[PDB]
């Protein structure tokens, strides 16, 4: 029933656990509640906590308000936020104009720039992770990055150096958008985050990516398939009539594992890009005026 002293659990709206819908009783508003059972074999909701407060209060940011015991679920109470950019790319058949997918790169490319500057990696890159916020909030306009549960700190607290360059890292996650570095099971650094950034800007502006409908028959196989098909498709051929988008995924796939990314020029790339295209950053995405889900 309730998480803590004052928020009312509600019901299911998500599904390593479930996404509730919440009320704070004590301000009547709406929350949301990631709950996690207790008897998880593999935790992450603490982690992700954790690695939330790190995070602290920055644009775009989902407000974190509690981390607590919830009957026999651990509980993470946070700010309730709209649609994700694949819930919003499915209203707008698929595919987004140029203007939505550099008023979203734009703003990500920040979003990632500032994880980065809390020394966290975010390596979890997926249109479904980025949610605008609420329908009638301050905050509606603004992406969001969500999903803290498989973030790093790529910079080590007490020797301040950043992490070492190793291998044989397994692969876990989402494959369509992980970086080329990412499939060879390489380490995650900065420029995976932006690389896989690029990617999914890609798939929004295509529609789709050319590796996304691959199968294989164990999923170790599959990431290596989607890898050779990334290797194999020239960033010239997947950004095809998206110059500034060719530039910027040659950039990130060149970065250096340590190096810390020029966010600055990428967003420039982008900004001039909207400029000269005569677009004007009003946030007037794709899917304003139509009928978008709520949580509540
Ligand atoms: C803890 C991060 N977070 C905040 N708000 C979220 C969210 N809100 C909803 C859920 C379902 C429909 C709608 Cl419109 C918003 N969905 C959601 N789905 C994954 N995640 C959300
Ligand atoms: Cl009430
Ligand atoms: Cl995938």
């Amino acid at each position: 029933l309730m998480v803590g002293p004052n928020f009312r659990v509600g019901k299911k709206i998500g599904c390593f656990g479930e996404l509730r819908l919440g009320k704070n009783l004590y301000t009547n508003e709406y929350v949301a509640i990631k709950l996690e059972p207790m008897k998880s074999r593999a935790p992450q909701l603490h982690l992700e906590y954790r690695f939330y407060k790190q995070l602290g209060s920055g644009d775009g940011i989902p407000q974190v308000y509690y981390f607590g015991p919830c009957g026999k679920y651990n509980a993470m109470v946070l700010e309730l936020l709209g649609p994700s950019l694949e819930d919003l790319f499915d209203l707008c058949d698929r595919t987004f104009s140029l203007k939505t997918v550099l008023m979203i790169a734009i703003q990500l490319i920040s979003r990632m720039e500032y994880v980065h500057s809390k020394n966290l990696i975010y390596r979890d890159v997926k249109p479904e992770n980025f949610l605008i916020g609420r329908p009638g909030n301050k905050t509606q306009q603004v992406i969001h990055i969500i999903d803290f549960a498989l973030a790093k700190e790529y910079i080590d607290p007490e020797t301040k150096k950043h992490i070492p360059y190793r291998e044989h890292k397994s692969l876990t996650g989402t494959a369509r958008y992980m970086s080329i570095n990412t499939h060879l099971g390489k380490e995650q650094s900065r420029r995976d985050d932006l690389e896989a950034l690029g990617h999914m800007f890609m798939y929004f502006l295509r529609g789709s990516l050319p590796w996304q409908g691959l199968k294989a028959d164990t999923l170790k196989e599959r990431y290596q398939k989607i890898g050779d098909t990334k290797r194999a498709t020239p960033i010239e051929v997947l950004c095809e009539n998206f110059p500034e988008m060719a530039t910027y995924l040659r950039y990130v796939r060149r970065l250096d594992f340590f190096e810390k990314p020029d966010y600055d020029y990428l967003r420039k790339l982008f900004t001039d890009l909207f400029d000269r295209k005569g677009y004007m950053f009003d946030y007037e995405y794709d899917w304003i005026g139509k009928q978008l889900p709520t949580p509540v």
